[PDB]
């Protein structure tokens, strides 16, 4: 068995074809899949493989799905992405990677990414974020990191991301004790105005906010 039989043809997913209400959707969603399924047609616009048992993603998995503009890959078991994984994906705005296990995130995975509007990577355990990773995203208007194991982010992490509506940082274990934190803290206090979810970002978590800390003491002190 496959993912559909055809456009509009079911397999182990339901496959529908475009709709004045919907794009053309290939839905795995809660179909405890232990492995992404063969069979994905080329047209398909959107992919629900969300809310599986996926372990690993091929590295060739979404090669050729040109169309593809929405990809749900959250509520499942990842570890981590392969390298370009993402890839030939021009047309994606939405991808969804919530609620897994990632620890890490390969550098430029989301480089081909320049119409992404949507980008969520909460509930993880992300341990760092590669530098330059959303130096592409240019069009994106909400990024979730929230519920991770960020101590930091790279000196100017956010700063290509100029139509960035909404952040999240909350939950996330912030080391306020050094250096480090300070573009974090800068961030913060100059784009509230702009941006908006950024003042939950609390030091060791559930401590001081990060946007209200004193720099002064740690602006030398070296992570």
């Amino acid at each position: 068995h496959m993912a559909c039989l055809a456009v509009g043809k079911d397999d182990i997913c339901t496959c529908s074809n475009k709709t004045d209400s919907s794009p053309e959707t290939v839905d795995c969603s809660s179909k405890k899949l232990t492995a992404v399924p063969t069979g994905i047609p080329a047209n398909t616009e959107k992919l629900q493989l969300d809310f599986n048992q996926l372990a690993n993603i091929p590295a060739e998995a979404f090669h050729g799905l040109t169309r593809l503009t929405y990809l749900a890959l959250d509520y499942n078991q990842l570890q981590s992405l392969p390298v370009g994984v993402f890839d030939q994906l021009n047309n994606l705005n939405e991808l969804r990677l919530q609620d897994n296990q990632l620890t890490s995130l390969p550098p430029g995975v989301f480089d081909s990414l320049t119409k992404l509007t949507y980008l969520t990577l909460s509930q993880n355990q992300l341990q760092s974020i590669p530098a330059g990773v959303f130096d592409k995203l240019t069009n994106l208007n909400r990024l979730e990191l929230s519920t991770n194991q960020l101590q930091s982010v790279p000196h100017g992490a956010f700063d290509s991301l100029v139509n960035l509506e909404t952040l999240h940082l909350e939950l996330n274990p912030w080391d306020c004790a050094c250096s480090d934190i300070i573009y974090l803290r800068t961030f913060i206090a100059k784009n509230t105005d702009k941006i908006s979810g950024m003042e939950s970002a609390q030091c060791n978590g559930t401590s001081t906010a990060v946007k209200d800390v004193n720099t002064e003491k740690i602006k030398n002190v070296t992570c």
